[PDB]
Order: C-alpha cells, then sequence, then structure tokens
C-alpha cells in the first residue's frame, strides 16, 4: 500500500540562465500526496512535522578576488501570518587567498519542522551564474511528511 | 494523518543572547517532539536506538585580525552511566590566511548517526561566541532525529 | 516495524564496502555486491555522509566526490556533489539524502572516486541508509 506521505523532490533546470528555477517533470524528481510546485515554492497541502532539505552545488574557476560571498536559503511563508522567513540559511566566503584551479562549494541544508497547511517553502541562492549542472543530483529542494 | 511519534528536535540559537550560544524552543521555527527536552542548554534523549544529530554555526568576521583565529564546533555527549562530556563530532576553521594588510563568513556543519541512550545528554559548544552571527533567523541551529 | 530499512557502515583496504554488522538490516532489504536492493515498489528516503581526511595540499589538484546512483530493476545519478579541499590536516565531509519513488528490485550505490582519502576514525560520519516510507 503506497504512502499518503506529502512528499517532493524538485530539481534545478540547468538551462535556466539567470535563476534557480525548480522542476518536478524530470527523471527521479517528484510531487506526491497533494504537495503542489507553485511559482517556484513547494506548497505543503496538511499539517504536520515535516523534514525539509536542500542541496546546491557553487564552482568558480579560482579566486580573482576574495569578496565573492555564497548564499542558499530555506523560507517558509505561513498563511496565518504572511510572511517569508528563513528556516535554514547559510553565508559562504568561498576564497581566502586571491588566486586558477576550479573550486567547489557543496552546500546541502536539512532539518525537521512543524508546517500548517498552505505554508510555501521557497529555495533560494544569491548566484544561479556559481551554480554547476555538470552532473544530475547536485540542485535538489524536497520535503517529506515525518 | 497519525502524527509521527519519532523523537525529534530543532533548537535555534537565542539571537537576543550575543556574546552567548543558547539553545531555544520556544522560537518560531524551532521544536521538541515525542519526549526529547532541552534542559541546561542540553538535549535530553527519551529513548535509545540510532539518531541523527545534525548542526550548523554560522561564523563572521571584519577583515582579518593580528592573532590568528580558530573557529571550533563541538558536539559532546554526557551519558547516565559515564557522566562526563564525551566529544562526538568536532570541527575547526581557520577564516584568516594573513593578518588584513571586508566581511568573511564561515560555516560549520556537523553531524553524524550515533547509537544514544536514554537520558544522555548533548550538548553543541563553540569557543569564539563574538565571531557568531545571528543577523538573521535560520544561521545556527541543533537538532536531533530519531533513526 | 514492517518498514524497509538499512543503516550499513564502511569497514579494509582501498574501497568503500558496506557492511551490516551502529548499523542496521531490516524487512526486506538486502545488502549485495555493496549495493542496497529495494525489496518493494515505493517512496524511499535515501541518505549518506562520507568523510574525507588528508595532510596537506597536495601539487596535483584532488577533487573530492560522493554519488547515490539507482540501478533499475543502467545507473543513474539520484544525489551527488562535489568538493575541492584544496603540512597542515583537514577533514570535508559530504551530506546527501532525498525521497524517491523505486522500483522493486532496484540497486542503490553510495561511492566515492578518492578512496585513499576516506577516513575511519569517526564511525558516525561514514554510512549509507534508507527507510520506507
Ligand atoms: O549538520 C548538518 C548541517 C548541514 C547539513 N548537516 C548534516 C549533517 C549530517 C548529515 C547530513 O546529511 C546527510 C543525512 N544523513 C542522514 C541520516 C539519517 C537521516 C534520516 C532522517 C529521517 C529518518 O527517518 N531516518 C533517517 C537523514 C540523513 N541525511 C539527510 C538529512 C539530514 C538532515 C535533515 C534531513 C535529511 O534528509 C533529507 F530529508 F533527505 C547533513
Amino acid at each position: 500500500t503506497p504512502s499518503d506521505k506529502p512528499v517532493a523532490h524538485v530539481v534545478a533546470n540547468p538551462q535556466a540562465e539567470g535563476q534557480l528555477q525548480w522542476l518536478n517533470r524530470r527523471a527521479n524528481a517528484l510531487l506526491a500526496n497533494g504537495v503542489e510546485l507553485r511559482d517556484n515554492q513547494l506548497v505543503v497541502p496538511s499539517e504536520g512535522l515535516y523534514l525539509i532539505y536542500s542541496q546546491v552545488l557553487f564552482k568558480g574557476q579560482g579566486c580573482p578576488s576574495t569578496h565573492v560571498l555564497l548564499t542558499h536559503t530555506i523560507s517558509r511563508i505561513a498563511v496565518s501570518y504572511q510572511t517569508k522567513v528563513n528556516l535554514l540559511s547559510a553565508i559562504k566566503s568561498p576564497c581566502q587567498r586571491e588566486t586558477a584551479k576550479p573550486w567547489y562549494e557543496p552546500i546541502y541544508l536539512g532539518g525537521v519542522f512543524q508546517l500548517e497547511k498552505g505554508d510555501r517553502l521557497s529555495a533560494e541562492i544569491n548566484r544561479p551564474d556559481y551554480l554547476d549542472f555538470a552532473e544530475s543530483g547536485q540542485v535538489y529542494f524536497g520535503i517529506i511528511a515525518l
């Protein structure tokens, strides 16, 4: 008997230039048991405890400057409050000393949260141009009802 | 649907308590469920088994100082049968390669899967709370999830 | 509990070999040929962590990769990431995890490209697991 757990696993569009865009209509990606993908946000169908997780992989060609900053943030908007709050957020200086060999920064973010029916979750970054799409499974965003 | 019964916790750094690292579950988007407690800044495991522990602290500094900086983040475990701190996980980072002749950001991620015992006390501590960053929620958290 | 479930850990020499002997392996999941075999079509949470270590930075530029693959009941990346670590020692884990609709009889691999940089001190940080939803 299949699970009725609301779940989703969405992957980033490699040819969406200038943006981090989630897709479900791709191999090994899904929306099930009521989770919707609307306006690039995962929409929660029922209240409960959820795992929420996201991966982005950044790459640079050497370190031209010590100043490049990288950000990756999961956000929540609850229907009652109509406000947008970070659940999980990382900021990273990839370059300590100026350089030209390629560098990589994977950021995985996850945890368990109390969510409400109709919440909208978003997973966002500051620099889509630094995203790497060399192989599949490098940029994803999901939730799993516990 | 039947709400899960697995013990889980996600506590966040108190953003009001600068100069300190104080964990809260009484804060937006933080929680304890199914017997996990937060007591004396420590997570307390209600039942035996494998748990995921996960955690992030975010550090930030303005340029680089004279005295070389090391940042440490450590997760340790006090057992009822052995009530002194045993480190389970630790990580360090030198945020600074040379003294500045510009902000830097250094997240430390730290987590793993461990056999825990009922009544285990879990602490997540850092050496440099003056470099810790709470400017926004979601940067500093500490959680466990029973397998 | 009846739900398929597995938590295996690494051992061995120059390889990433998964063992079922702080580990689990129940309810129809099998560890065959270093891959996990799915006993029934359904939704699964799949996860892993590997930890790399080294001392100082060599003159050849090392890339660390770690990947979980689906082997149909062809081989496809489900989860994958890359780190660039560069005579002081250094430590670098890689995290993977997500939910996936799987078919009965699929296999799952979790592999690294440089077993020579693998660690075996923190048993808590080298593992590979699944749980049926
Ligand atoms: O500490 C930090 C800071 C930043 C990242 N990080 C960290 C530390 C360790 C591992 C890790 O990722 C690998 C990992 N090991 C697991 C071991 C066990 C489980 C698990 C969860 C539920 C369950 O019922 N059984 C098993 C999940 C694991 N994951 C992925 C993961 C981590 C956190 C939240 C959710 C999630 O899964 C996602 F939904 F798919 C990440």
